[PDB]
């Protein structure tokens, strides 16, 4: 059959297929036989047919779509042979695409870990560029229909030419396309998780987790990291112990009890697998597996680790995860830190990845895992998990900008260490900002290293600390509505929950100047604290860009009129988070409740605009309206939940069931947040003198125009002092 | 006796330590000296072997050296060592760097001020 799709051209040696105008694969075969099989990365290249042109001669061929001119002159690819322009003006000449060729604009995408990283490393590009094109090289095996490794593909060179311009939500969802998109998570994994790299007993772990219910903070997931297996205890000659898949019976006697009364709380658990030393001879699976893999046991001859292998990998499963699981482990942590060398020339990590999270769907719907990177396509397989970042304020300064930029290779569910894992030093508020930052973050898992000073319970710090931060832990499962709707988005529709700024206002130039400032699912702006606070202040401060329109903090109500760029000040238990007028936020009214689904929600209205919010749930889909000031809720289905209404600063409407409607024309529009309240607070914490203290006061009490308030406060001495006064004169303006 | 042939490979486990590992693509293996190497006659130690059809293991009181066939790469060629020095730097992979070297020396301090790299030990 000659048969062949109207968006493949063939030319000498090279493939092209126009899988939208703005997206060309690129395949260069020796034998003429091209590649049809799912690789690595890609798992669908089934798109609708595009309009394009073509201009064919007898040397040369130039494809040409909406946004591109793609050139190839036959013969090898080279960097003169094959190369494309956009039809983009976004740089005066940087519009040019060389095969092999590093070109700049590229927005960056992520990395396999943070590892042992105190602040920056560098990243792998993404498929977003601030001039319209990227190039996603596909280097991966083939898989078989079934997805095991199948060999090279016939395709030597495998390229994805993206042309979006700055189109990035939609090169986001034909990548998605293109690589499978992200599968549902579970409402489990949006929740805090308690972890830490400390050798509890069943009893003391069992205690921590009654003493978190006592002191009101809320968990959906128990961790027991590697000390659950024997460790000191493993002879010298097998080398250490950090790989285990054998219960410590000194710190658990009766695991499968253990895992109940964890399940008893709505805990789901994992354990923590260090697979690199495979299943050595101590080990209590290990009769079963050297029966099965018939290795010679009066030698000890260990089953070492080999995903490349088949029997290898279904001992795995069957005989060591399996009697773990049977015991009511509920999912695994894969902490593979052990290099990427394999006989196939596949990533272990990969190998890991990509049949662990399939074998985790035999254990529950929609199960997850907990992983590093895998290189792209490996959002296939949530979470994600970033590993041993240094404890520093510059990993902190780092995290928010390392976060929204792994949306531009589509890995969208980064779990980090919140508070930093290792080495650094000690600050009560460095662990309380990175806390505000995780419960805005994909993933809110609290983990630590092996030190006896470095616990995440709020109780470790002092009276003031550990409020704000159960305070901060309330709000995350206050925000898991919110969160699961946003991953139900994800799955469907392919739209990341943390958006860099580009993504909405692609050509605001300030969009690109807010490294750290990011939207937060579609209703929501962040620009987390990641600096120390001026100690004259006793505030902490970020600069945020307001794109147009008006924004509320969301905590606060404190008003801004967008577009401008300001520096804001926030004490160390207050973050900079704004919504839009019109914007509505729905929140659990029962945080602390263990409940599969919310049996109340607070519906969060920000007036001044219509707005519209669509609440996605496992069973549900309900529709919040605000239009011409008429609130609206609807559901698909029928449910007896109760509904509670605050508008702006008040609460109209409190547990009310069904579908209804509700006039708020005749409603207080207005936040209480006042320039007077907040100028008296702001000076009362500073340490600075009472005499500057009371003339601020008295002053812009005093003086009635707003700029000649502006021009009191820029006779200030104090530059910072003369910020932190301007952001409430804007804000009172 | 000291002396295993697998594939195109030749191991001699010269101590229950120290253990040569030769390619040749012929089969011909060197026993000349070398500018480095003076003597290879070490008496008799005890060791095991696991050969398979594909693969070899030799195991020593301090050393596991895997081989699965073919040319020499970091993953045809590697070895765990029978110690708890480190939590996860016990294996050597063929052309790859571990933690741990304590480092040898260099040719000169010639125009060195201070500190130079030192070569592994
Ligand atoms: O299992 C011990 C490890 O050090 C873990 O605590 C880290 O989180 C792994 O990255």
């Amino acid at each position: 059959s000659k048969y062949m799709n109207n968006n493949i051209i063939k030319f000498d040696k090279a493939r092209f297929t126009v899988l939208t105008e703005h997206l060309i694969r690129i395949e260069y075969s020796e034998t003429g036989e091209f590649e049809e099989r799912m690789t690595q990365m890609v798992q669908n290249r089934e798109f609708s047919e595009v309009n394009f042109d073509i201009i064919e001669k007898e040397e040369t061929i130039e494809i040409i779509t909406s946004t591109v001119h793609l050139y190839y002159n036959g013969g090898e690819f080279t960097n003169a042979s094959l190369f494309a322009d956009v039809k983009f003006n976004f740089s005066v000449y940087s519009n040019r695409w060389y095969f092999g060729e590093k070109s700049d604009g590229n927005l960056k995408g992520t990395t396999r870990t943070l590892d042992m990283i105190d602040g920056e490393c560098p990243l792998e590009d993404g498929i977003m560029s601030k001039n319209g094109f990227a190039v996603l090289a596909d280097k991966g095996k083939v898989l078989t229909e079934v997805g095991d490794i199948a060999g090279n593909s016939v395709s030597t060179i495998d390229l994805y030419l993206f042309a979006y311009g700055r189109d990035y939500r939609q090169a986001l969802k034909d990548f998605y396309q293109l690589t499978g998109n992200t599968p549902k998570l579970p409402r489990f994994a949006l929740g805090n998780w308690w972890s830490r790299y400390y050798d509890y007993s069943d009893k003391s772990y069992l205690a921590l987790m009654d003493k978190f219910t006592d002191k009101k903070v809320p968990l959906s997931v128990s961790v027991i990291d590697m000390d659950w297996h024997k460790v000191s205890e493993v002879p010298s000659r097998f080398g250490s112990g950090w790989t285990g898949y054998s219960w410590n019976k000194k710190l658990f006697p009766n695991p499968e009890n253990f895992i109940d009364e964890l399940h008893q709380r709505k805990l789901k658990v994992t354990l923590n697998d260090h697979p690199a030393d495979g299943i050595r001879a101590f080990e209590d699976p290990y009769p079963q597996v050297a029966q099965t893999l018939d290795l010679n046991t009066e030698l000890e001859e260990a089953a070492k680790f080999d995903f490349d292998n088949l029997k290898f990998r279904k001992a795995y499963f069957e005989e060591v995860h399996g009697p773990l699981e049977k015991e009511g482990v509920d999912f695994w942590w894969i902490d593979w830190q052990q290099g990427a060398i394999s006989k196939s020339g596949v990533d272990p990590l990969w190998l890991l990845n990509h049949y662990q999270y399939q074998n985790a769907q035999k254990k529950h719907k929609n199960n997850i895992i907990l992983s590093r990177y895998a290189g792209p396509g490996s959002h296939r397989y949530p979470l994600g998990f970033s590993g041993d970042s240094v404890i520093s304020w510059a990993s902190l300064d780092f995290q928010p900008y390392f976060t929204s930029t792994a949306s531009n290779i589509g890995y969208t569910w980064w779990s980090h260490d919140i508070g930093g894992h290792m080495q650094g030093y000690k600050d009560a508020e460095l662990s309380l900002r990175w806390l505000q930052f995780g419960v805005f973050s994909p993933i809110n898992r609290l983990h630590s290293s092996k030190s006896e000073f470095t616990s995440k319970e709020p109780w470790h710090f002092d009276a003031v600390i550990e409020q704000s931060m159960i305070d901060f832990l309330q709000l995350r499962h206050q925000l898991i509505p919110y969160l699961y709707s946003a991953n139900l988005i994800t799955a469907s529709e392919g739209r990341a929950l943390v958006e860099p700024l580009y993504y909405e206002y692609p050509m605001e130039e300030e969009a690109y100047q807010h490294r750290n400032q990011y939207l937060f699912g579609e209703q929501l702006m962040v620009a987390p604290i990641t600096e120390k606070m001026n100690s004259l202040l006793q505030m902490g401060s970020v600069e945020v860009w307001f794109p147009e329109g008006t924004w509320y903090d969301f905590f606060s109500g404190q008003p801004y009129d967008g577009k401008v760029s300001l520096k804001v000040y926030r004490e160390i238990t207050e973050m900079p988070v704004f919504a839009k007028a019109g914007a509505i936020i729905p929140l659990d009214k029962n945080p602390l409740k263990k409940e599969e689904i919310p049996s109340e929600i607070i519906w969060k209205i920000f007036p001044g605009a219509d707005g519209e919010y669509l609440l996605l749930e496992e069973d549900n889909e309900t529709k919040a309206e605000f239009v011409n000031g008429i609130f609206t809720v609807t559901s698909k289905k029928e449910s007896s939940r109760k509904h509670t209404i605050i508008y702006g600063e008040h609460e109209i409407v409190s547990a009310k069931r069904g579908e209804f409607s509700i006039d708020l024309n005749g409603k207080e529009e207005n936040f209480d947040w006042n320039f007077s309240t907040a100028l008296f607070r702001r000076l009362d914490i500073a340490e600075i003198s009472y005499e500057q203290k009371d003339e601020i006061l008295q002053q812009l009490s005093l003086i009635e125009e707003h700029e000649k308030q502006v021009a009191f406060i820029k006779t200030n001495e104090n530059q910072e002092l003369q910020n932190s006064l301007f952001e409430l004169l804007y804000s009172g303006k």
